[PDB]
RNA sequence: UACCUGGUUGAUCCUGCCAGUAGCAUAUGCUUGUCUCAAAGAUUAAGCCAUGCAUGUCUAAGUACGCACGGCCGGUACAGUG
């Protein structure tokens, strides 16, 4: 499943502003910057090696 | 600038100190127009202290769900300022 869609989202509605909703941003969450960190930690341990 | 002068005797020559002489530091007195530097609660009490200040700090890059602002789109997990 994917957990963006299952963020409780809190109803911002002050008088006078527009109303609307806030998300926090999830923590931990795997994503593409996370997978390519961890490839180029191996490609520097494959560098070191050779 | 490698310097002396007054004072013991009726007078002399000595010894010898007292006094004078110049600088430098603290204080103090009288006086003081311009201008450049500039010391400054050490000495007595490392005695006692009202009050205020004297040490805080965020980048693109640890943690943002404060509408505190501001969205852009509005379910686009997380815009940005913070
Ligand atoms: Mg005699
Ligand atoms: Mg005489
Ligand atoms: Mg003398
Ligand atoms: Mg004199
Ligand atoms: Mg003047
Ligand atoms: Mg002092
Ligand atoms: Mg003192």
């Amino acid at each position: 499943d994917d957990v963006r869609q299952y963020v409780v989202r809190k109803p911002l509605n002050k008088e006078g502003k527009k109303p609307r909703t806030k998300a926090p941003k999830i923590q931990r969450l795997v994503t593409p910057r996370v997978l390519q960190h961890k490839r180029r930690r191996i490609a520097l341990k494959k560098q070191r090696t050779k």
